[PDB]
């Protein structure tokens, strides 16, 4: 049906005969995530596997794989290519030895200056996104790897969305409840800065360890948005004010004062970052956190 279109995205032939020695690095929702060898020119890859039954929306698969095969970017993850396995997609991508974002905020406590990094690259690839017409709506530290370089990479395009100067607005309550923006929560039109937001909150993740209401449930969380606006940090006065200076312009409950992505990069919060190697440090911290 508009599954025929997906049939034609997909390249065709045997991913179980092209790839080997498959482990589990991942499982999120809708998202088994291996690792595996190229036994033709042996390179080590990343295949998110997808079951076709849990996603009733089929458009969204396909918008995946357009997304990101049509949005390279050296802060965005590497589409290789696809495969339909059954009832299953697997979607293949350049692996990257690093760890998530959340095993650094969960298990390592962050300068100032390697956050303005992290935050600096995420800017990067949102300003390449919204220039593009693309919306990611599931910025997180979950979708940030982090790679043994320091490199830092945005992943999981199964939520974003396309606009035009037609449909320059959506309007489809769409994130993770703890990162979403007050106005998708409150179900307003909504434009590109409401991952401003997220980042916004990611940022408060690296401080604090956990986005804000994280111990609420998901509905109260979402509750508590819409009724708090600008969360609160547990301990502003812990943060420099440049650093508070910049939290504010993300976390603005006006969309039309808060920045967008282009303005955030000029921010004097990420003249202090760190060199990239900074992150190093943090992710050989985390293995061995999580080992
Ligand atoms: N949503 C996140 C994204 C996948 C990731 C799986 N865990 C992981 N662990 C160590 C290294 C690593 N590198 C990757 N490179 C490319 C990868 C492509 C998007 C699948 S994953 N990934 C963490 C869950």
């Amino acid at each position: 049906e508009i599954l025929e279109k997906l049939r034609s995205i997909v390249s065709v032939g045997d991913p179980k005969k092209k790839y080997t020695r498959f482990e589990k690095i991942g499982q999120g929702a809708s998202g088994t995530v291996y690792t595996a060898m190229d036994v033709a020119t042996g390179q080590e890859v990343a295949i998110k596997q997808m079951n076709l039954q849990q996603q009733p929306k089929k458009e969204l698969i396909i918008n995946e794989i357009l997304v990101m095969r049509e949005n390279k970017n050296p802060n965005i993850v590497n589409y290789l290519d696809s495969y339909l396995v059954g009832d299953e997609l697997w979607v293949v991508m350049e692996y990257l030895a690093g760890g998530s974002l959340t095993d650094v905020v969960t298990e390592t406590c962050m300068d100032e200056g390697q956050i303005a990094a992290v935050c600096r690259e995420c800017l990067q690839a949102l300003e390449f996104l919204h220039s593009n017409q693309v919306i990611h709506r599931n910025i997180k530290s979950d979708n940030i790897l982090l790679g043994m370089d320091g490199s830092v990479k945005l992943t999981d395009f199964g939520f974003c969305a396309q606009i035009t100067p037609e449909q320059s607005k959506r309007s489809e309550m769409v994130g993770t409840p703890y990162w979403m923006a007050p106005e998708v929560v409150t179900r307003k039109a909504y434009g590109p800065k409401v991952d401003i937001w997220s980042l916004g909150i990611m940022a408060i993740e690296m401080i604090e360890g956990e986005p804000p209401y994280l111990n609420e449930n998901p509905l109260r969380a979402l509750y508590l948005i819409a009724t708090n606006g600008t969360p609160e940090l547990q301990n502003p006065e812990k943060l420099s004010a440049i650093f508070r200076d910049f939290l504010n312009r993300c976390l603005e409950m006006d969309v039309e004062k808060r920045g967008s992505a282009k303005e955030l990069l000029q921010h004097q919060f990420l003249k202090i970052a760190k060199p990239l190697s900074s992150l190093t440090p943090l992710i050989a911290a985390a293995k061995e956190a999580t080992k």
